[PDB]
């Protein structure tokens, strides 16, 4: 089998990107953030407390006639951005882009935080890094991928984020006309429960690739990339006005200027990230400061190659046996 579905920003700025998922029975249709670092399915649910919902669409167990309660299961997470939800469990049936799931773990909130119930556009997540990250308790759940996959034609999914624009999730195949001459395949480490791999090194605009090894995490639910203090000052220092501002929490930069390009190593290849892409817009409506889209990991305990990267290329989720990461250009 395979699944094709089609991802779209939440807003001008690509902030995140909502994939409409089907769950339950008859199907209830939600927007869901795909999240290559994190290994939870939750959903804003009929259990919510109804302060922390302002205008998402809710899962309804009681609607579902394939939903099941997974007796005395919980859940609870926090991520890097400090945002958190916690809740209780069902199994049903998850189907996205055409491919089914039965007896997926479905994670229905009774608690989101203020950023969750904030952005009314995402309905829940859905988790496709390792299954050792889920966090539901006694008995940890898997993955929509991990249960998918022994069912699909291959054991892979792809992530092809747009710019400005929708792009594309694939599970189980490799749409060869979707990238740009070959796929470069690099180790992937599991230890973390995470898609970490190594960087090869980068450039800033048309300046001279540095070869440096970069460990990080390919994570389509962080908006930016965040990297070495080292790299990210490199990048900076080639922006006129550009500085880290401490009231702001990042690198800020006039918006009046023209950002230069970023080059990432994937082996001996090569992924540009267009300056473009590294414009986040005005830190506050209306403000000549725009916001940047390349930041210091530091304090952040690992370097995360989130949408502002992975949108500049085809990426390749591979779930065989032994795990990799392909990039292409686009
Ligand atoms: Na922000």
């Amino acid at each position: 089998s395979t699944g094709s579905a089609t991802t779209t920003p939440i807003d001008s700025l690509d902030d995140a990107y909502i994939t409409p998922v089907q769950i339950g029975t008859p199907a209830q249709t939600l927007n869901l953030d795909f999240d290559t670092g994190s290994s939870d399915l939750w959903v804003f649910s009929s259990e919510t407390t109804a302060s922390e919902v302002d205008g998402q669409t809710i899962y309804t167990p009681s609607k579902s006639t394939t939903a099941k309660l997974l007796s005395g299961a919980t859940w609870s997470i926090s991520y890097g951005d400090g945002s958190s939800s916690s809740g209780d469990v069902y199994t049903d049936t998850v189907s996205v882009g055409g491919l089914t799931v039965t007896g997926q773990a479905v994670e229905s909130a009774k608690k989101v935080s203020s950023s969750f119930t904030e952005d009314s556009t995402i309905d829940g997540l859905l988790g496709l890094a390792f299954s050792t990250l889920n966090t539901v308790s006694p008995t940890q759940q898997k993955t929509f991928f991990d249960n998918a996959k022994a069912s699909l034609d291959s054991p892979v999914f792809t992530a092809d984020l747009g710019y400005h624009a929708p792009g594309t999730y694939n599970f189980g195949f490799i749409d060869t006309t979707a990238y740009t001459g070959s796929i470069t395949y690099t180790a992937v480490s599991t230890k973390q429960g995470f898609w970490e791999w190594t960087s090869t090194g980068y450039a800033v605009g048309s300046g001279t690739f540095k070869s440096t090894s970069i460990d990080g995490i390919a994570d389509t639910g962080t908006t930016l990339l965040y990297l070495p203090a080292t790299v990210v000052s490199a990048y900076w220092a080639q922006v006129s006005g550009a500085k880290s501002s401490s009231s702001v929490g990042g690198y800020v930069f006039p918006c009046s200027a023209t950002l230069p390009s970023f080059t990432f190593g994937v082996g001996s290849a090569r992924i540009v990230i267009p300056g473009d892409y590294i414009d986040f817009g005005p830190i506050s409506t209306g403000s000549s400061s725009c916001f940047g889209g390349i930041q210091s990991s530091a304090g952040i305990g690992i370097n995360i190659f989130g949408d502002v990267a992975l949108k500049a290329a085809f990426v390749v989720f591979n779930g065989a046996t032994t795990p990799t990461l392909g990039f292409a250009s686009k």
